[PDB]
């Protein structure tokens, strides 16, 4: 694929953007923070795009209107980490694997979490979870700071 090196944090600001009329719209409480301005991350840009547009989309879809969304990122020396997260409904505990499934679809493509999971796990050599925390769910994602 097409590995450069940029600044992670003006790519989650670009899908901000995207969705700030929505997210607006719908009066959700939208929360950016990171522990590093210049975020540099080597890794495929639009691919980790896709992986934050996609988690965006979900957490907007689940909130529902007046929800919470809060995305952190941090630099952790060999690795940076991003978490989304958003009020909202429990990921059933015997589905916390089932959704990442390419097989796993809702009333119907999925969650997107397939694709998520190959981009991070093995385009990028990283790791993507989920857990339930404060009445919602983040979505986490690690990527090495060089392969």
């Amino acid at each position: 694929m097409e590995f450069t090196e940029f600044n992670l944090n003006e790519l989650i600001r670009e899908v901000y953007v995207l969705f700030e009329e929505k997210i607006r719209k719908m009066n959700i409480d939208f929360c950016f923070e990171t522990d590093n301005e210049d975020l540099r991350v080597e890794a495929d840009r639009t691919r980790i795009k896709q992986v934050l547009i996609n988690l965006v989309q979900n957490a907007i879809e689940a909130t529902g209107e007046n929800g919470k969304i809060k995305i952190t990122s941090e630099d952790m020396y060999t690795k940076v980490r991003v978490s989304v997260w958003n009020s909202g409904p429990p990921i059933p505990e015997e589905l916390k694997e089932k959704i990442f499934s390419p097989f796993f679809t809702t009333k119907g493509t999925g969650l997107g979490l397939s694709i998520c999971r190959k981009i991070i796990e093995d385009e990028h050599g990283g790791k993507i979870w989920t857990e339930n925390r404060e009445n919602g769910v983040v979505f986490i994602f690690e990527i090495p700071k060089t392969p």
